[PDB]
């Protein structure tokens, strides 16, 4: 019931994109790439390939990744501790200025959930927002998670102008999942996020870079479940996000959702900046 | 007994020095940042430092490093076990191209002793070769790793022009170690570790860059045990070098022994290639 308009390739002015950046829940690294995740991502060919849901310790990586074309600059995090669960990673075409690990916050710093990534003329930060749990038994940790994650990228964005991509774990709006009334007391969508995700908006500042070229598009999702086959029926949630300082906007040419790309319950996201 | 000359910092043909590259066995990195290392690292303002005997974790690395101004890209190597052994690094200006770990031998990959870093138009490998030990009793390891070594630089060298440089643990002729009478049957200078170091030249080729600046130099060293003050006697062996591609010859402009720097059992050496 949604269909991602074709890509547009220039901005406002008409500058051609020279940025392509692609941000993916992949549900676990070796899962995705035996589901043909690493021919989709040839296709597509971006600049920067940001992951989230690795699953993988950064010392059993799998050696497909070796291969990756122009995505030889290859940065990990995951858990320093059990495997098998949550990690980033962010493959470049070319080397960051500097590459920093998690927030911060020691408390926040252990479940390998952040990448930062400077660059000469923007900042880019990857992240795996920690999920609210089921019966919202992780909600308490999530709201301190929150508003220690925009202190940081406060930051950052008081310095040079910032792109954070990945799983917010958080529908914004009502326009952003298929059922909201159902989904209220959910990880996901109970206020508590939805305020947080607002705060971040406004506080830092960042656009929601979809939501800003297609603000009254409905059905647009990023995330659904495997059961039921959702996916199917699209009954989704926008999960996944490029936000962007104010003053990228004019740099801003398109923020995709690459609806039909399988090997996850999450698809690619897809951003096209012309610095 | 040793005076270095002055640095030449123009090629053959008048190109002037565009990369200086400062190795230095610092036996023990955190001791060596205690008297001073690093200060006397800003002032020598290398584009590339590679170090020696770190003896120190990769996750366990003194906070003064992330200072350091322009070397800013740094890669460590050390022991996947026990710490206060071993450990090499290389900090870099410039983002190389590619980095890896090793000579691709896994029974000499796992003390941390080699850092391969490749730039455009040349590779730098930082090497911290096993000593033969006491009682030469780790020679025959030492010439199997010789083998190996060989062998793997030969491969990179194929491709693109080499640098190899640290302490490479032989001192190759009598010219290079004070007392070669009596230092036959010791660690550094068994006909076989020599023999070795000479089928290194041959075989990749490589050129000893100070020797071939400076052929017939006598006393000029890199390495003074701590007892006995042999250091303030010259009593010393030559076990740093810079070795090149033969290719690399006409970029040549100098190759320093920076016999004056304290901080270590090893002084620092220092080479400027016009590129
Ligand atoms: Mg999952
Ligand atoms: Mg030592």
């Amino acid at each position: 019931l949604y269909e991602d308009p074709p890509d547009q390739k220039t901005s406002p002015s008409g500058k051609p994109a020279t940025l392509k950046i692609c941000s993916w829940n992949v549900d676990g690294l070796r899962a995705w790439i035996k589901k043909k995740g690493l021919d989709w991502v040839k296709e597509e060919a971006p600049d920067i390939l940001c992951l989230q849901e690795t699953k993988c310790s950064e010392n059993k990586l799998p050696a497909e990744l070796q291969e990756l074309p122009g995505l030889s600059h290859q940065y990990w995090s995951a858990p320093s501790d059990k495997e098998g669960y949550s990690g980033v990673g962010l493959l470049s075409r070319q080397c960051p200025l500097k590459v920093s690990y998690g927030i911060g916050d020691e408390e926040h710093d252990q479940e390998g959930r952040v990448i930062v990534a400077e660059f000469d003329s923007f900042v880019l930060v990857t992240a795996y927002v920690p999920n609210a749990g089921r019966g919202l038994v992780r909600l308490e940790y999530r709201q301190r998670w929150d508003e220690a994650f925009r202190k940081f990228l406060k930051g950052l964005a008081s310095r040079k102008p910032l792109v954070l991509c990945g799983d917010l774990n958080v529908a914004h709006e009502e326009i952003d999942l298929r059922n909201p009334k159902g989904n209220k007391k959910n990880a996901g969508f109970t206020p508590q996020e939805r305020q947080g995700f607002g705060e971040l908006l406004q506080a830092v500042p960042l656009a929601d870079s979809f939501r800003h070229l297609y603000p009254n598009t409905p059905y647009a999702y990023t995330f659904w479940t495997y059961m039921m086959n959702a996916r199917s029926k699209n009954v989704g949630w926008r999960l996944d996000y490029f936000l962007l300082s104010h003053s990228l906007l004019p740099a801003l040419c398109d923020s995709k959702i690459r609806s039909k790309a399988l090997g996850s319950d999450h698809c690619p996201i897809t951003l096209y900046l012309a610095l």
